[PDB]
């Protein structure tokens, strides 16, 4: 199921969540950011305009009017 | 010519445009984001502070006071 | 020392600094963005929510209430 | 294979080889765009591809050589 | 090696080889996650790893083959 | 070649090899910084480079070996 893989994906890859403005910042272990962010893309979050992954960090762009914090809180509750 | 390659680059790589705040979000096919964003860099958009590409997503930072939307609308009109 | 490597890292990799909103934009030579941004991560800037590197560009997310500009000015003074 | 042909025309700056690897050079940032499409084709002789920024390493399946794999890509 | 075993179970879609290279295929974006962990293990026979997006090239140390290195990874 | 020499001093943590590949290890995120500069040099014996995060695969042109290509880079 998708909710279960989202839960396990976040359980295993989300080291921390942070935010500023319209951006939620996801911290992963090394190399984990593209792995996590690709999955987030594919679960189809309406509040998520898009994501970009580097190596251990993902920037999640919140759809207006939702904030980075509120977006990050959503994802944390999926854990 | 540069306008023609910008037009064809956007025609072939820009799956969709979105925006939030000062960020225009470009969606590409798989692997296309660095290809597209590098070219955007090199055409020298004054309104563009910079770009970062992941795999299929580019975040374009709009130069103040222009918005992500207005930046995205500019690029769409180049199509 | 860390301040010295931050100084030399910035001296050799920071082509330019820019900003918009809460994002400081770092420009590097080709391939230099992950090299620079990883180091910035590891020096532990409280004002820095996180960073993402592409190839020659880094987006540094400023911790509220600090701005991208103020964040970029901090880093420039480390040069 | 009509789509791969346009993909190579627009992205393949050069093809080289050594041993069992064919190397593709692209314009900047083009490597994962080209290489992911090659994966999608799914050729039996391609063990795998790695994309950097403007270079793709394509591993040829033994006993095919990287020179042979590069010639097929250069053909298309 | 208990952590690598879970890492491979969750990320290793397939393993292939040619010459002295073992190729790991992962779900999308999984390659640098898997490959950095492999580096961390630090096996003597692994000369190095490169991660793309969903493919990892693992270079086997002579005289070990990529087939042999892939079998050890497939084992775990 | 004076710039490559400083580039290697600051970024080359180690050099290894297997078959026709020289492997460069860098500090974290250093691989595309080093590798793009190597491309820029444009050595005839370098068929191509791929950068991951901290590892660069440099493919040696036959009949040169990756050991030989790594020794030249280690020299500089
Ligand atoms: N955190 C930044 C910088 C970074 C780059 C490479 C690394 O290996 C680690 C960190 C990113 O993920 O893009
Ligand atoms: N869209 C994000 C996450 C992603 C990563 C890897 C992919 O293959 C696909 C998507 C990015 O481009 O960074
Ligand atoms: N500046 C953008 C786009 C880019 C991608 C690849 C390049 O080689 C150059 C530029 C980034 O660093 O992500
Ligand atoms: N050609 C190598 C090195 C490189 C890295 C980054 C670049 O922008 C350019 C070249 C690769 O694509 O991995
Ligand atoms: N399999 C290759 C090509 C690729 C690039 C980007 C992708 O999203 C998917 C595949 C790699 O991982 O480098
Ligand atoms: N050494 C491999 C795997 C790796 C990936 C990401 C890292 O942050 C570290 C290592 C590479 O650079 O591709
Ligand atoms: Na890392
Ligand atoms: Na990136
Ligand atoms: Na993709
Ligand atoms: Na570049």
């Amino acid at each position: 199921g998708t909710r279960e893989k989202l839960r396990k994906m976040l359980d295993d890859l989300l080291v921390s969540v942070d935010h500023s403005g319209n951006i939620a910042v996801l911290r992963t272990p090394p190399g984990g950011a593209p792995f996590l962010a690709s999955f987030i893309d594919r679960v189809g979050m309406e509040e998520v305009v898009g994501t970009i992954a580097g190596d251990d960090t993902v920037f999640v762009l919140a759809r207006d009017p939702m904030t980075g914090q509120e977006l990050g809180e959503f994802l944390s509750q999926r854990r």
